[PDB]
């Protein structure tokens, strides 16, 4: 239970969360090991008129955490604790523990799984607040579809903290902290010291009142060259890609055990990537995965190289997931996001396709399309803070890369994509027709700007919809004296 | 602590360790939480006859946990418990922690770093009693240079289990316990549950007696196209990686702080590919660095492209690394192992080019050599039970694949190109010349058979010199029903 301050030299790799483009830099970070740590430490600090922040996984696509400046930041990495729910069935996990761990501790104690997302190192704290969803989201929903309560640290109008419980089943004020973490987003009600998890009946199994984890998994990752690929081709292979999505996306169908991911990279890459897995148990031959792999090109002259196999839960999941090594490690980047309730027109695809083109230093850049649908469209949009509850594909526009001196050049092509593809609807995705707006665990501070965003639709609208002004009462009841704030925070 | 029977859809999972060539498949897997659950396990297990062994991190490179059959396999995950020994200098370490709980856990919480391995879900069980070497080596030694203290649960003549632990200050029975902990490898004494870690005076900082960890890092990775090599360039930059490791591997040097990792991969990778990093703490401006990698290609037309910069300590180490996630797993895979006292001859790097080109799909096969010495020669052959401690290159030779039917492909090619550059020498690097044998974390089978090894140099000479005969009385004294045992355990 310890305190690092500036003069501290853990405090060099504390100030970097994992997108090196913003630096975490308070006058100390306080590292707490049970959540009345987190409770005396917030206390100190508002009664001493401190700002503060806190962080999970440090998986955060903007600087909410060290913007604006800060003179505490609370990392929760140790409050990883996984266990059974004190009072019922159900677990109870910490919010500093990350996905990897809880993967790991579901499947080896219970043969349990949420659909908890692809990367190994983001936290619970952020992914949860924020929705979440994954490869397994077509059968399971989203994360907070899971969510029976949440332990959180919050500040009252008097400056006192205090450690609330709020459960999916409280009415009245604690019914809407609990709503609003359901989807309302890190760093705006308090400081969530932990989770309770317990699935809807009708997805739940012993021992533990979770969902079981699938015996085996096929999973598959084909590479096709750009060398074999015209302007035309790759126009059709997305077309059917969408469109197999808007064929087969209603919850309960034998589809939705399918989840594919689609890394279209830029040409400098050499090639496009799309990786497919599907529940084994439901389909033991893995005939709706091969015949929608091989119906994505048939038509074409494209040939892909495949790789893969059928493996248990664990192995199978990693095989498929981005952990903390490598690449990705010490990067800056920019991302944005798509809900897509329909394909792309043609046009659109071109103009992707050019982009892809450009005379542009790209090995790390490129547009990932992601599965969506089945379950997660199970529940309608006011029922969580989350209200995209109809859409069939999530998009992901990314760019990673070095030196700082290239920001501009990066953040100058992705925004040129992605306002261009989307130039039809004032160079965003709006919601309510072919789009239905943007994912707050992807946040873009470029939606906050008139030079970016010509839509008319306020960055709250795109991502919260009609879910705002219930969020706004919750924010006033729960942090009147806004003591957890950012750059695109609930006003 | 539970049990994991057939019937349980989780037995799927654990019957596979990393390596898929092998299949682990007891009556029964357990899963201890604490040290006492490993005893009672034992126990039951030795007194109704019932063969045993252990699994930490399942990173084994051969078929040890699964065969022969056993009829209980203890799974140690559980037991990753990391805080300041009882003390009350250095740290204890659960067996079951993988290296990168250890490498957060030292970080965070003291500021130090052990010379634990470059990947991350490696298991401090096996990892640790076979040696133990990283990307700190040249600074701090080996892993077992730190060991204060190992506590094991072992089985005497009587069949009676008992949790002892052995430290390095202990003298008879108890002090060869020990001693065989450092270098005699996993799966041969009793199965660990916890490390102690307590650094020799020079090495040692406070709080916990551990060494600081370095405040930021040099790292450099650097892609050389296959394209732009031909013959006599390859043999130019292989040599040259050689003899400077010839010239700049003494303990206590500048160029000690520098460590790289050179993948010579097989052509149909497209590339070469060469990692470095520095102690920016000893050379701000990295200079060695940028000396060392200049200094690879000058004469040549080779040009690499290079990637990286100064990083803190965690996240540098992290981008180095390999983590258990991507195409490492699921995979088939074989190794060998080999220590370089001096360079190889230039018609060894020739074969070595040749091999690489020759048509083989080998988007996961290469040679990795890494820089080694430095402080790791500091000690004598017989301070721990490993012995090569005047080598200046490691290097491992490897192959991974997907399909079961190409086994014999795969294993062909690497025999081949092993067999081939050790031809001289009966196909093995013996030790005492240019070589000095293999180390026991990458154990190879081949090596007990005549048909591939041609040397007259058993397999324990190669990978235990003369530290053998002591091994063997510790085995007699702490196993004597030979109890754990495996292909190529210590033998009784
Ligand atoms: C980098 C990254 C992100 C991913 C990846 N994969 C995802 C996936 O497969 N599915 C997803 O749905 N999302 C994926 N994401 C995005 C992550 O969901 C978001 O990036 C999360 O917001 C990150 O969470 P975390 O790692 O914890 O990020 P932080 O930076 O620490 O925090 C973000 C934000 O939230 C506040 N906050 C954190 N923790 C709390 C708690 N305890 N209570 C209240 N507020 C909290 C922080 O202060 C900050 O404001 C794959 C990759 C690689
Ligand atoms: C796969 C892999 C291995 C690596 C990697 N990087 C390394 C590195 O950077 N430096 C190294 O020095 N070694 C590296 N290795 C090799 C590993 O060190 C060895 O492969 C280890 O022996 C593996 O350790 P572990 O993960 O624990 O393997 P297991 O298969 O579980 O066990 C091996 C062996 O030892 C016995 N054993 C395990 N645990 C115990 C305990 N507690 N007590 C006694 N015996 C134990 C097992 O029975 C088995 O016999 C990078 C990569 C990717
Ligand atoms: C559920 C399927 C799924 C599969 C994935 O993989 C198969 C990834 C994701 C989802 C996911 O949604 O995000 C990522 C995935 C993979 C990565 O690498 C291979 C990612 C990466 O390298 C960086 C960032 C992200 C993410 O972080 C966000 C940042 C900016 O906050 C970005 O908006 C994201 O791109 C990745
Ligand atoms: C200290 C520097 C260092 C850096 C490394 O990396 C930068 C690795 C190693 C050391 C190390 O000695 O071993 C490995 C390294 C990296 C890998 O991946 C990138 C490895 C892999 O993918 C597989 C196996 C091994 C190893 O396991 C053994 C198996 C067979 O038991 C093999 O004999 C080994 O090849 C790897």
């Amino acid at each position: 239970p310890f305190t690092v301050g500036r003069e501290d030299p853990r405090y060099i790799e504390l100030s970097h969360s994992d997108n090196h483009r913003f630096v975490v830099e308070p006058e100390e970070f306080f590292l707490p090991a049970t959540p009345d740590d987190v409770v005396a430490s917030l206390q100190k600090a508002v009664t001493e008129g401190r700002g503060v922040a806190c962080r999970s996984g440090g998986h955060c696509g903007q600087d909410f955490v060290g913007t604006p400046r800060r003179d505490l930041v609370l990392d929760l990495h140790n409050l990883h604790a996984i266990g059974p729910a004190a009072d019922g069935a159900g677990v109870r996990v910490g919010s500093g523990a990350t996905v990897d761990q809880v993967q790991k501790a579901l499947f080896r104690r219970w043969n349990a799984a949420l659909p908890l997302g692809a990367c190994s190192a983001v936290g619970m704290g952020g992914l949860v607040a924020g929705g979440g969803y994954g490869p397994l989201s077509r059968q399971l929903g989203l994360v907070v579809d899971h969510l029976h309560a949440v332990e959180v640290a919050v500040v009252d109008e008097s400056r006192t903290v205090r450690l609330v419980t709020a459960r999916a089943d409280d009415t009245g004020d604690l019914g809407e902290l609990f709503w609003a973490h359901t989807g309302g987003g890190g760093g705006n009600f308090g400081v969530v010291t932990a989770y309770e998890f317990r699935s809807p009946e009708h997805l739940a199994t012993e021992p533990v009142g979770l969902p079981r984890a699938a015996g085996r998994l096929h999973v598959q990752k084909v590479v096709f060259p750009w060398a074999m690929i015209d302007e035309t081709s790759f126009v059709t292979v997305m077309r059917r890609f969408f469109e197999w999505h808007e064929r087969h996306s209603e919850p309960g169908s034998p589809e939705s055990s399918l989840f594919a991911t689609f890394f279209v990279n830029h040409v400098s890459s050499g090639v496009l990537q799309l990786m497919v897995q599907q529940d084994a148990d439901v389909d033991p031959e893995g005939e709706i995965l091969a015949r929608f792999v091989a119906s994505l090109t048939e038509g074409t002259g494209v040939v892909g190289i495949p790789r893969g196999g059928v493996m248990s839960w664990l192995t199978g999941t990693r095989y498929m997931s981005q952990a903390d090594c490598g690449d990705v490690m010490g990067a800056r980047s920019a991302s944005k996001s798509a809900y897509h309730r329909a394909a792309p027109t043609d046009e659109q695809l071109s103009v992707l396709h050019r982009h892809l083109h450009a005379d542009h230093p790209g090995q790390a850049s490129y547009v990932m399309f992601n599965s969506y649908g089945g379950e997660i469209n199970r529940r309608g949009p006011s029922d969580a803070a989350v209200p995209q509850r109809d859409s069939v594909v999530k998009s992901s526009w990314f760019s990673a890369w070095q030196d700082a001196e290239l920001d501009e050049l990066h953040l100058g092509w992705l925004r040129g994509l992605y306002e261009e593809f989307f130039a039809g609807t004032g160079g965003v995705p709006v919601t309510g027709g072919r789009t239905d707006g943007c994912y707050i665990n992807y946040p873009d501070a470029d939606l906050l700007d008139p030079a970016r965003n010509r839509s008319g639709e306020p960055w709250h609208h795109l991502y919260y919809k009609d879910n705002y002004a219930r969020l706004r009462s919750a924010k006033r009841a729960w942090d009147p004296l806004n003591t957890f704030h950012h750059s695109m925070s609930i006003g």
